Order: C-alpha cells, then sequence, then structure tokens
C-alpha cells in the first residue's frame, strides 16, 4: 500500500534510481573510451557468464535522452549514475579526452532542465585498462591518476551536480576484485588486495579535496556496501568471528574513513602485509563528508572457522535462516538493514545516510506487454519499511536510490540476473515498466510532499 | 699427442660454416618502459601486481639495453661471435597493439639492425618474445581471434622496414610459455588458469604464427623465416605400456599442439578427443595457413620433461605426473642437467615430423655466482656448455641438419617470474652499476665461436 507507506516518509525525502556506466552506456570504442579493466575480464574466457561484455549492454550512450525522459515520467526525483574514467582519461593519466566530458556535460544539463537531481559516483570499478601496466590499484600511482581524474570532471561537472561520491564499493573493489578473484581484474592475493585497501582509501581522500577545491558547494560522499554481519550462533567463538569479520569487511574501509586509523587485531594480522603508509595518509582519508551512502541488499551470516592458519579475519559462511531467496542466491531479510544502520551510527560517527542501492534479482520477463514481478515489489515494500522505521528511531537517513532503473550488465553474472525495475529487452532494447517499477513510481511521485 | 684446451677440441667437431650467436628478449633487457612513444605490455601489469613475479621485480630498468645497445654490439663483436637473436618489442613499435604506427619505435630496431651490419653481426630477430600490448587484452588477448590479425599487421609493419637487412626472422618464441604457462598454469603473464582461455590461446597463437609467415614473405621475400618452441623432451619412467601412452599423450599437449599444425597441418587426434569441445572455431584455411612451409626452426632446450602416468580419477589431458630425475645434478633455478635428452628429443622430433634446418636457438644454464677478483669463477655454466654443445656436434654426425647454435644469454636479465634473481648471462651484469663483465663460461664460448667460420 504506497499511500499509508509514504506517509512515513519526511516531505522532503528523496527517492532515487540508481545505475553504473559500465552496466548500461554501452559504446565501449566510441568517441575516444579505450578499454577498462571490465573490458579485459569480460573477454577472457572463466570471468563473466556467457562471457558477457559491456559492449552494446542498455545502449545508454545513444539512448540517455529516453531514459531521462523516463525517469521523469515515473515521478522519481534523484538520479544516481556513474561517470566513466575510460571516457574522460582513457589511458588513466594522460590527455583528457574533451568529447568523453561532454557526454556527462549534456547528461548533467539535461537532469537540470526536468528537475531530476544528480548523484554521480566517479568510480564505480571501471579503470582504465592501461594504469594496470603501473599495477593497477596495488600502486600508489594510481590513487593520483584518480585525484586528477575526480579534478577534472569535477571542473566541469561541479557547477550543476546536487551531489557526488568518490567510490562505490570498495568492498567489491579491494576484495572482491584482488583477493577473491570474482571482479575485474580477477586476482587472488593478500599483498595485492591490501595494497588496493590502501590506495582505494587513499584515492577517495585525494578525491574529496579535489572536489572540494574546484567545486566546494557540491556535497560529497562515499558508497559502501557495509556488510550486516550476523554471528551463525551465539557461542563465543562466533561472536569473535563477527567481529573479526566486522572489521576486515567493514573496518578496513569505516575506521579510516571515518576515524583516520585501520582497525587493530585486523593490523595485527595483516598490517606487514600492507603498502608504506606515508605519514599524511590517514587524515587525507578521514576528512570530513557531507553524506554517505549505503548499499544494501543481504545479510553476510559468519562462523567462526578453527582451521590452522587460516588468514584473519578467519571466518566460513553460514547458512541462511529466512528462506526467501531472489534468483541470483541472495536470503532475503530486512531487518538486517535495521541491525546495520543501528550499529554503524553507534560505532562510527557518520553524516547523513542515502541508501544508494537497495534492490533484488528477479528474471521475469515481459507478458501482454506486462512484467509481473509481485516478489520485487514485496522486497522494496518491506525494506523501505525497515527504512521508515530508521527514520521514526531518529537516524539521519535522508533519502533512497532503487537499484536498479532497468536491468543491465550485472558484472560477473553477465546480462542473465535481471535487477531493473525497467525491464530491457536487449534484441530490440524496448524499455517495459515492470509492476515494481509501476509501484515505485507511485511512491516517489507524491515527493516532495 | 700433447695437451689440448677442451675448447679447441670441440671446434673440430663442428662444421666449417656453423652459426654460432648469442640471444636475447626485448622485455628482459631494455629498459625504457615508458619512453619514445611505448606503452604498457602484458608483462609490465604482471610484473606490478604482487604475487607474479619475484620482489615485484619490473623491466623498467633492466639492462638498459635501449640506451646501451651499441657498447653491448661491440661486446659480441669483441667476443667474436657471428650472430645475434634478439626480438622486437610489438609495444615500441604498434604501441596499443592494433592502431597508429610508432615511427620512433621502428627507428630504434632499424638503427639497431643497422650496428649489426656495421659490425658484421648476423640478425635473428623474433618477432612476438611476450610482450604484448597490454591494450590488446582488452578483446580477450591472445583468447581472441583479433588478436592474431593484430599480430599479422605488426610482423608486416616490421618486416617492410627490416627486410632488406635481416638474415632471419621468427615469428614466436616459445609457444608453450604464451599458451600454456600463461593461460593454463598462471604462471606468465596473463596469468590466466583457465583451458578454454588456454586453447583460444593456443590456436590464435598458432594462426598468428601462419599470418606472420605470409606477412613476412609478403613484404619481405627474401629473410628465412622460421618459429622457435621449447619442444619438450619427454622421457617416461618405466616403458610399461601405461607410461609409454602416458608420455605419448605429453608430447601430443606438450609440443603436438603446436608441432603437428605446424608441420602436419593438423591437431593431434587424442588430444582433439579430449579437448576439441572447448577450442575455439578453426575456420577453412586456417589449418593451411598456420602450416606453410618454413626455411628453418629454432629449438629452445635446458632440460628434460620426465612423465609418468597419472591414475587419479578425472585427471585432464594429458594425464601425467612428475617422474623422478636420473641425476641430482642441478642449476641455480632447480632444472636437472641430463645433456642426453637433447639427442633423443632431435632424434624424435626428425622422425616425427618433416622439418627444415634446425638452429639451438637457446641453450643454457642458471648459475648465480657474481664478480670476485674481477672475474666470475662459473665452470658449473662452462661444463653446462661443453656437454651440450657436445650432444650438438654429435647430431651434426649423425646426420641432423644442425646449422647453428645460439647460447642463452648475452648477459644476466630479467627471468620472468624469477625477476634478476636467476642470471643467465655469459656476461655478468651489475645492477647496480650497469658494468658488464665477460664471464669464465664467456670467455670459453668465445673462444670456441671466434673460430667460426672457418
Amino acid at each position: 500500500d504506497h499511500k499509508a507507506l509514504a506517509a512515513r516518509f519526511p516531505g522532503d525525502f528523496l527517492f532515487g534510481v540508481a545505475t553504473a556506466s559500465f552496466q548500461i552506456e554501452g559504446a565501449t570504442k566510441v568517441d575516444g573510451r579505450k578499454p577498462s579493466i571490465w573490458d579485459a575480464f569480460c573477454n577472457m574466457p572463466g570471468h563473466v557468464f556467457g562471457r558477457h561484455n559491456g559492449d552494446v549492454a542498455c545502449d545508454h550512450y545513444n539512448r540517455w535522452e529516453d531514459d531521462l525522459d523516463l525517469i521523469k515520467e515515473m515521478g522519481v526525483e534523484a538520479y544516481r549514475f556513474s561517470i566513466a574514467w575510460p571516457r574522460i582519461i582513457p589511458d588513466g593519466f594522460g590527455p583528457i579526452n574533451e568529447k568523453g566530458l561532454d557526454f556527462y556535460d549534456r547528461l548533467v544539463d539535461g537532469c537540470k532542465a526536468r528537475g531530476i537531481k544528480t548523484y554521480a559516483t566517479l568510480y564505480h570499478w571501471d579503470l582504465p585498462l592501461t594504469l594496470m601496466g603501473d599495477g593497477g590499484w596495488a600502486s600508489r600511482s594510481t590513487a593520483h591518476a584518480f585525484q586528477r581524474y575526480a579534478k577534472t570532471v569535477m571542473a566541469r561537472l561541479g557547477d550543476r551536480l546536487d551531489a557526488v561520491a568518490t567510490f562505490n564499493e570498495p568492498w567489491c573493489a579491494v576484495w572482491l576484485s584482488h583477493l577473491y578473484g570474482i571482479h575485474a581484474p580477477g586476482e587472488r592475493n593478500m599483498e595485492a588486495a591490501l595494497a588496493a585497501m590502501h590506495h582505494i582509501n587513499l584515492a577517495h581522500g585525494f578525491g574529496v579535496e579535489a572536489s572540494r577545491h574546484v567545486a566546494p558547494k557540491v556535497p560529497v560522499g562515499l558508497v559502501l556496501n557495509a556488510h550486516s554481519v550476523i554471528p551463525a550462533s551465539n557461542s563465543d567463538a562466533d561472536m569473535k568471528a563477527a567481529e573479526r569479520a566486522f572489521q576486515f569487511h567493514n573496518g578496513a574501509f569505516f575506521d579510516p574513513v571515518f576515524k583516520g586509523e585501520y582497525p587493530a587485531e585486523m593490523i595485527e594480522a595483516l598490517g606487514s602485509r600492507m603498502p608504506v603508509v606515508e605519514a599524511e595518509d590517514l587524515s587525507i582519508i578521514s576528512q570530513k563528508l557531507d553524506w554517505w551512502g549505503l548499499n544494501y541488499y543481504t545479510p553476510m551470516r559468519v562462523a567462526d572457522d578453527a582451521t590452522e592458519g587460516a588468514e584473519f579475519p578467519a571466518t566460513k559462511q553460514a547458512p541462511a535462516v529466512s528462506d526467501v531467496k531472489t534468483d541470483i542466491g541472495w536470503e532475503v531479510y530486512a531487518p538486517a538493514l535495521h541491525s546495520l544502520v543501528e550499529t554503524l551510527y553507534e560505532r562510527y560517527e557518520l553524516p547523513d545516510c542515502y541508501i544508494t542501492e537497495n534492490g533484488a534479482c528477479y528474471n521475469m520477463g515481459v507478458e501482454n506487454g506486462e512484467v509481473d514481478d509481485q516478489p520485487r515489489l514485496d522486497y522494496y515494500a518491506e525494506h523501505l519499511g525497515i527504512v521508515a522505521d530508521l527514520v521514526k528511531d531518529g537516524y539521519p537517513m535522508r533519502g533512497y536510490f532503487a537499484w536498479s532503473l532497468m536491468d543491465n550488465f550485472e558484472w560477473a553474472e553477465g546480462y542473465r540476473m535481471r535487477f531493473g525495475l525497467v525491464h530491457v529487452d536487449y534484441e530490440t532494447q524496448v524499455r517495459t515498466l515492470k509492476n515494481s517499477g509501476k509501484w515505485y513510481s507511485a511512491l516517489a511521485s507524491g515527493f516532495p510532499k
């Protein structure tokens, strides 16, 4: 019931839809764009389902205007999107591609004209392939390449952008990419991952300073998939495990940014294998942010792992409690969102919070010109209920972005896992608003009240 | 009869027109990785990502050959060595792999080749010695058929500029390493561990070879064209039917994957029965392009590949396991020293395939002694050479068409995943000062080589 739900939100609550450059743009060799690490990852057998790539995607490069009109037609106030570094500074370092900047300049103008608020992400995983030559995120120079990139983007767009986030999900860009081998560039090495960790925290810091020098009026933030870690049992071992898991999976990012230090027990275990931390790094990393973005889908259930030699945090996956499952296999368990936010604000001194991603994978398509995705609607109703509870509890929840305006390239899953509020037929590129989308549109349309 | 040095007796065993040389590769020696238009290679990436290369050693400086190439040629000349085997850096010539030609890159090798000419040094150029331009990884690298066409255009470009002067050209060095070691075993760049990726690399490298032969002959029909393979000397633990069959599967996978398409115009049957379903598309003219006639071929040999049948259920083709060394004699990199395996390998290859003239394009030993009283006392390296060159002389006597020999390493250099720690040179390089010091093995090789041509 979208009307009773709406009553629970503040009149100025910000409702948005979210998207990412490589996931929707296509046009991967157009107008000066050079390859990203995800172009490489996709095209090498073994990394991405069906060897699907980003060559066409949702063809958003060519269709961005229709897509903006759709957002306006849905009555959603805000659009969260990412900027492709491979379009802006195609080799990572090197000459600026003014035609790359022109694309986003035009996009942002289109949003201004339509009253659509802009929440731009500078880095949503599409590192220019050339920078891998230096070591990619394992090299400190890559943080400096980002520093110059951030400045370049904000100099052009900073007069109009409503908000900017430096990074989306360091957890993925760091551990999932350099320790687990699941995301580009597909490494499985603790030294590599620890270097990526510190250099992405540092690049974030560089990005905050750069954006504020060239565009001091734009609210700066950082988007994190903080994990709602829940121990398998109430045993002491599982409790301590949950904490180690929290320090490694969340603390590696939250503690430097919000406390100016790394988690102590993690440094004991892993500190000797870290890159150099120069005198000024932690103070740069921990500059005050104007907001922060939480991406949430599912809890991280953990159990202690007693296996000899097991690297910190020494945990293993614990089974789901709920029996509800999205088509990508993720447990649906809404109250974990509540305990997570509760935990974070207790543990850290945080600015205003926007839910920058929330959504569900369900793969139903078009029948009778419609898409019946009731389980996605239910997912949204339930988690938005939680967000409303957090508002009532007094937490500074200022907005919410649904992950996925439309079905798109879902990283290692390719195009098989659909997250969209809008259905895309990849053969025809036809957009079809789903029932979840119609529902979300009705909710969002009445804001601001 | 009166006492004679070992090198003098050995020299008498070689024909008067025998070709002696020394060998290098571009990324291993050049340095200057970011100057004059060069863009990164997959090895720059591999080196700089922790975990892949010892000490995270990279090619940024190496032997500084890009700036010292003339000194290095004067060294060859002084050593009395007739031929120089070197590689050309694709990242210097066509820096994005595809795309615009970098004239400054071509100029470097143009000048190098003129320097060799001026000194009377024969040039044996390798077009691809593993330094694929990083940008090509974007389309899938060797897993993408397009890369074979990128190589084709690079080969054509190089040969159109240098073909009037080169004495010989090889398309590829060691497909085995660029394919399996790089895409299945994850040890060389780009560091993949995937049969599908590896099989694609296998065919596309074979295809690229053929494209290169055609391209070279199209624009430089006078240059003898070959291919350099580290063909493995496969030795079963026993002559039990099971081990003899394992040795056959090993041969097909480790050698046949390259020799059969190039020299028979087909892939080995039992390998296809096992791996065919995961191979990329083989188009109509493919095997015909791959199997063009070569003017020579290069054998890289260091150590045998001893194998036994692996009975473990589900074991992927060729389903072998390591068999014990017959000797405890090992180089500092850990490889068994067993010179007779070179005879049995050459005997095997010449009876199984119709081959052109053979040049040993790599042979050498890792021994890590440095400078003491201004000399390098590397007798085990000298011993390794005397023994293996003895085998090469045996092969000449046994009627095999061995035309020449290139000692692997003119000097110490970047040894891939081993970094600078593993030294193969006839000449020592102090990486702090860049000073070159001819080792005792180098003096011995110079003495042998200087007498040729007789």
